[PDB]
């Protein structure tokens, strides 16, 4: 990483990384840690975590499409000059020199440090974070519309299986409120339906688990 | 975090404060670990670490939406300024900028970091601490009124069990002080009642223990 | 900690303080590896550390009872005194100060940093180590009155429990030597009590042991 | 490694590559691993990285023979010039001294370090992982042309099948790209292969794995 | 520990050196562990390490019974001036003051860091590391006198077990060289025992393992 | 170590030695590891290393008298000179004072700190390294010329037994070269013994490993 002057990924973030790849899969989680393992980094670190998983290999091949995608649009979204260098400067950063193939450790160090700066890296992380979001949507096993309260279930976990599966999908957060807003109140078993029903529109989730607590 | 200059959350912070929720669940104790993880956080990072949980989905979202009334609260009582932003100041931080949503980690840098500092991290962990609270009240499973000492029970064990329910409860110091004050004694069983109502009610706990010990 | 610059508590030496309550329960050794690892502390890390431990309690309440005193024998041994202060200076510390509960971080690296300074961690510790000694004092399972030398015992386990035993006693250097002086000699089993009583009032423990080795 | 002044490898780096070669033998992600362990890494640490592994001597005897044609092309394309070294330079480096065989670690970190510089130990680098991957193609077991979906087989676990054994193929981008165009469709069992076809021959992986996903 | 500026023992040491005598109890490795955990410490760091143990109490009572007998030769060898101590210098240190009893640890940086220094950790390391050989003789087993071949042993066996006992032993350089120049070839088996006599007298170790190699 | 200022050997890094020792006991792999783990050490630290293995005592009896014969031959290709030593220079190192014998780590610091320096931890680590390949050739079990491949054993099986008994042997370069050039294919079973005479004389260990890789 950078923190100024260029670290390497250490063994110990590195590692962090596969196991949270060996363990969680591709549950939402894996992406903030991502997210942290990777704070700082070069397209070349990011590249590093990337490649040392092993196995999920469809995942990844979804990841790099996603990857060529983002590039495709910086390139035509920043149109090269031609011309030669100047000393003081550097090169125009292609697509591919976003996800370190076309770029040396030093050019992503001098675009990421010389001034006039180009966050790479944070450019590069926020496409892999991306094609991450389409994976985790890939593997979700569950849609919101199918969380519904069991007849025995306490209302707790029926709110635990709901907010996850909310957080596994692909909305707006307008979207996600009018879930929220909606299909809670209304898939839950008749009794906790009741007691919620009559709490009203405005009541806060505290309340509706505390009023649902002895149900 | 920041310690002055920024640092990366660590992965064996990140990695404690995961383990820390999977065993302890939502105990007291998870609430320290976290300041401790946590000390000299961005909201970045504080995000980082909630983000990093796994299930537990139903107390998440109690504490957004704790963190959302304090947000609110903070916009309220911080009525935003119109105008240019002049070259030597920042912009006013709204309440979604103390939790992270609105505003970039070079901002919470400027924040924490530029003279006339304000500490968003400690604002936002502060209303973090305050939904971790309330989860911790939510989930606990025993009342004060309760904790009833058995009649084969040492003395010591059925201290042990009145006063982590008495770090569970929702009350100020001097309401703790009267449980303290009243229940400990009353509902001790038969025999440790009438030895500390002989003590007398100005005895310090360890001369409580010390007279019940052989009993 | 404070090292001079102030750092947070790390992980790992708050995770160790855990593990040894968890497995040490309170032995004596509790007491040194606390100070140990709260070594260049400041009121917030004891504070820390202390929240840290899940059950307990019993003693926990025992040992904030200790520092309740110590911090009013502070406070009447420190008058403060009415006045506005001075640009240069800092307030005068309360008993509640130096305990963490009245003070912000950047008030006792205040104190610990400016100078003529106050070392309020130190203070603080002490009086957690005097309870921590009450404690391990309150659940020391036996007196030294009562360590005897079995018939088929060799001789170095008997100077084992002797001198644990010994180390977990409440009394003065005096004392403790009188109970070297005496009853060590005193309660070994008859064939090691005559081996012992022929050497002399003034042989050092390695001839002793040396003495009684193939007994 | 250097990061500018030298350091020595750590126990945790060559623990870790250790505990690599044990685990994942010679799987592809072995090979970033490494590159990752070994960054900023002098000859001197790559041959110790090198040594450090126990068994596998075949393949180690293959990677430095593969070492010894490198160094070669290097001796024979960089002729060594004959005369005195002036007193501001250094010597020009033979193929056995960027593979740390004929050379000192002050001499590489002069290399290195003294400015004029010659990377050897990204050349050497360059050099071992060449070797790696002609052994990763050595110890592969299958070959893309023998991946066949199953009449029973999800898309999606003969998707990481098709890549695994695409990712560890001896071939260019333009091949693998042609191998993608045509197996992985050509080779799919009836079913998902007929969809697939539906599709036409411009769908993304994405669309690909979603259309067969129920199937 | 003190590297120059003094350092907190960090919990990994002091792990480290529980862990030590947990296991190897008293071991003659035991002691250069210590002295390795050890390095650069103050007496309060040393005092630490000591107290840290639990368990193993009559060692601990022969070791500052040492310890007693060390502070009272220093006492005696350096007496203290009487007058009051001048600005720019300290006081002179007792033996108490050697074993962070009757110092401070600001006392203790004082000796070690202002000039015409007294090494303090270090002597009071010396002292311990004297109790310590002190108790490995009283735990070792064995003496060398009672090692000898067994008539199926291999030679190297028996040479493990010699050297062994022979680091337990209490005695100066010359008297185990005799102790090699004698036992070593008189107490092996018969067959070992003609072949080594017909090696001759000045044979080193290594040939007279390759002799009784296959024997 | 001395990285320029001096450190004290890790925790880590000896624990990570002596579990070297006890796992690997005296494999090839052994040696690079240790002189990754001694890394820029000085005598004092080398010597803790050797301290702390417990058992294989032999073996270390073996490698004293190795560094004896060394120290020897450096006292006499290195005759002290009688005379007072100037201001600033330093005294003479005998071959005890390379061993950390008769020396203080402020000596070891010295020659290897001050300039015209004296790299004494090199020089004692060159040595130790000589004699642990004394041991490694002791206790390699096995010689090149009986490594036989077997009629249903792999190849590549008989390649790794190959190449580690020839890592274990004690030859220079150009009799390994030997070895290589005749024993391989000469003690191949009969099958791939006709196809390796059928490559030729000047194949590569890769193409050998491919010809026979189906049989
Ligand atoms: C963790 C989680 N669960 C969800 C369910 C539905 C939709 C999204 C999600 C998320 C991701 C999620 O929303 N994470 C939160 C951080 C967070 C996590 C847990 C509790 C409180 C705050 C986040 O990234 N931001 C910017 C945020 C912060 C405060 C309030 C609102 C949003
Ligand atoms: C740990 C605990 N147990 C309780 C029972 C009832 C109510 C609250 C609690 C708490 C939290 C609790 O009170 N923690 C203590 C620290 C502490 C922990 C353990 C022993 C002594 C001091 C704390 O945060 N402060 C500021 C404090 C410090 C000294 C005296 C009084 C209060
Ligand atoms: C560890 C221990 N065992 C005891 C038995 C009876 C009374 C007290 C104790 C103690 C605590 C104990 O005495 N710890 C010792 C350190 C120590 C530990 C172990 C061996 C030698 C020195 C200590 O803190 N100091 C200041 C000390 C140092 C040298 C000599 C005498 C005292
Ligand atoms: C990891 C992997 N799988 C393959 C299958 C066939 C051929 C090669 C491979 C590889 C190595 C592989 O291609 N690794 C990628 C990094 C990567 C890994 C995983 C997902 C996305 C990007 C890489 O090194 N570069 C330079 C790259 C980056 C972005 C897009 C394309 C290439
Ligand atoms: C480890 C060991 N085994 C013994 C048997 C009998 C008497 C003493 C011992 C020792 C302690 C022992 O002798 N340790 C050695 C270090 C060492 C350890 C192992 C192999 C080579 C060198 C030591 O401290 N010094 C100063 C030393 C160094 C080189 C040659 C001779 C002595
Ligand atoms: C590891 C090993 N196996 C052997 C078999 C027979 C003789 C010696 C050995 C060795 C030690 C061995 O040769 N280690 C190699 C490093 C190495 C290890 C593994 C693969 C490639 C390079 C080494 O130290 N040097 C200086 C070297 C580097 C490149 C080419 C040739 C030699
Ligand atoms: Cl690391
Ligand atoms: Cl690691
Ligand atoms: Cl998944
Ligand atoms: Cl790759
Ligand atoms: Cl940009
Ligand atoms: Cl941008
Ligand atoms: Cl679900
Ligand atoms: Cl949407
Ligand atoms: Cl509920
Ligand atoms: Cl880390
Ligand atoms: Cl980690
Ligand atoms: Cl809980
Ligand atoms: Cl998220
Ligand atoms: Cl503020
Ligand atoms: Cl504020
Ligand atoms: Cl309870
Ligand atoms: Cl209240
Ligand atoms: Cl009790
Ligand atoms: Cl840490
Ligand atoms: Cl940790
Ligand atoms: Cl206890
Ligand atoms: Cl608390
Ligand atoms: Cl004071
Ligand atoms: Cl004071
Ligand atoms: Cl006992
Ligand atoms: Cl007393
Ligand atoms: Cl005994
Ligand atoms: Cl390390
Ligand atoms: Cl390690
Ligand atoms: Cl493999
Ligand atoms: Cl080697
Ligand atoms: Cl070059
Ligand atoms: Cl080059
Ligand atoms: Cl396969
Ligand atoms: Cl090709
Ligand atoms: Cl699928
Ligand atoms: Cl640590
Ligand atoms: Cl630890
Ligand atoms: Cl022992
Ligand atoms: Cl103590
Ligand atoms: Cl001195
Ligand atoms: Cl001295
Ligand atoms: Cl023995
Ligand atoms: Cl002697
Ligand atoms: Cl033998
Ligand atoms: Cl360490
Ligand atoms: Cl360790
Ligand atoms: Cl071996
Ligand atoms: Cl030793
Ligand atoms: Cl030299
Ligand atoms: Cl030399
Ligand atoms: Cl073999
Ligand atoms: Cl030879
Ligand atoms: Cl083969």
């Amino acid at each position: 990483p950078i923190v100024m002057v260029h670290q390497a990924i250490s063994p110990r973030t590195l590692n962090a990384w596969v196991k949270v790849v060996e363990e969680k899969a591709f549950s939402p989680e894996v992406i903030p840690m991502f997210s942290a393992l990777s704070e700082g980094a070069t397209p070349q670190d990011l590249n590093t975590m990337l490649n040392s998983v092993g196995g999920h290999q469809a995942a990844m091949q979804m990841l790099k499409e996603t990857i060529n995608e983002e590039a495709a649009e910086w390139d035509r979204l920043h149109p090269v000059h031609a011309g030669p260098i100047a000393p003081g400067q550097m090169r125009e950063p292609r697509g591919s020199d976003i996800a370190g193939i076309t770029s040396t450790l030093q050019e992503q160090i001098g675009w990421m440090t010389h001034n006039a700066p180009i966050p790479v890296g944070e450019i590069y992380k926020r496409w892999i974070i991306l094609g991450l979001n389409k994976i985790v949507r890939m593997y979700s096993p569950t849609s919101i519309l199918d969380i519904r309260q069991g007849p025995k279930e306490p209302f707790r976990d029926y709110v635990d299986r709901f907010y996850k599966t909310l957080r596994a999908e692909q909305a707006s957060q307008e979207v996600k409120n009018w879930m929220t807003e909606t299909l809670l109140v209304q898939n839950a078993n008749p009794d906790c339906k009741t007691i919620l029903k009559a709490l009203g529109p405005g009541a806060t989730l505290e309340e509706m688990m505390t009023a649902c607590q002895g149900v």
